[PDB]
């Protein structure tokens, strides 16, 4: 119970691969969060990895750049909305990083 203290919804996060070995990173604040927006923690790591990489964000931090991510790997975005209250619900977010193709350079 605790007198409520549930936290913010899930927000919306958009993964969009556009450079080599780089994903764009963009998100929107959520609609179900009581009170108004603070700020927000990005949290990204490896299928196989069990720690993840925790990042601060402001609330103007509305995207971010990823340069240098293995590519043919698959990551786990996940982000999440904190309020006066505190942080509250997180979105998950699965993806792969396109792999090399090494194909032939005839002429």
């Amino acid at each position: 119970g605790s007198s409520g203290s549930s936290g913010p919804g899930r927000p919306t996060m958009m993964i969009s691969t556009t450079a080599m070995n780089t994903a764009l990173l963009q998100w929107h604040p959520p609609k179900e969060l009581p009170g108004e927006l603070l700020g927000y923690r990005l949290q990204y790591c490896r299928a196989d990895e069990a720690r993840p990489n925790t990042i601060d964000f402001g609330k103007d931090d509305q995207h971010f750049t990823v340069t240098g991510l293995h590519k043919g790997t698959t990551y786990i975005f996940r982000l999440a909305a904190k309020n006066r209250a505190g942080l509250g619900e997180e979105f998950e977010k699965e993806i792969r990083t396109p792999e090399d193709l090494s194909g032939p350079s005839s002429g």
